[PDB]
């Protein structure tokens, strides 16, 4: 769904840094179906996200071990999706105290997400974040083509929280997600089977 229609009395939320991309139920490609897709760069030379609802088999120590203490269950990588499969991204959900404009290494997205930067001493990182997931892949949007998208209907663009970022392995991602949206995504919504 998410129709133009939806948005006749209710406005749309904007792509951002911090926004996910929840995909339309109708949307059926491998790559996207059922994607949640946090938005974690958006300018004039493109926008990029990471999908959050897709887990791979591939064990965190088996490609970055260091990173391992940081990395909330489960400590596997991610599918963040279908472009650089063989380069990672951390996004962490900042600790108690950490204000990440004053710490290098993290890059606000928006509230507590930050992209941790993996050339970073993890033993610096550990205390200034509660979570931290790694994602293998990405997403990218060519100028204006996320706006198009959205207009036909193939995402609804909502804020994530940091517990789409940390969420059990047992979780819908995309389910939760469209269970915190306004009715009627809600009715949509799937469980875990």
């Amino acid at each position: 769904m998410f129709a133009d229609r939806l948005f006749n009395a209710m406005e749309r939320n904007e792509p951002a840094p911090g926004m996910v991309l929840v995909a339309a139920p109708s949307m059926e490609s491998e790559d996207f179906a059922r994607s949640v897709i946090l938005i974690i760069e958006h300018s004039e030379y493109a926008t990029f996200g990471v999908n959050l609802a897709s887990r791979s088999d591939v064990a965190v120590f088996n490609v970055i071990p260091e990173w391992v203490p940081c990395v909330t269950k489960p400590q596997a990588l991610y599918i963040g999706g279908p472009l650089n499969q063989q380069s990672v991204v951390g996004v962490g959900v900042t600790a108690q105290g950490v204000d990440a404009a004053r710490v290098d290494n993290l890059t606000r997205l928006a509230n507590r997400l930050v992209m941790v930067n993996l050339g970073a001493d993890p033993e610096e990182i550990k205390p200034l974040v509660s979570g931290m997931r790694l994602f293998a892949g990405h997403a990218e949007w060519a100028p204006g083509q996320l706006a198009q998208e959205i207009e036909n209907g193939d995402w609804f663009v909502a804020p994530a929280l940091p517990s789409d970022v940390t969420a059990p392995g047992s979780v819908d991602v995309w389910g939760d997600v469209m269970r915190r949206q306004p009715m009627p995504l809600p009715l949509y919504s799937t469980f875990p089977v």
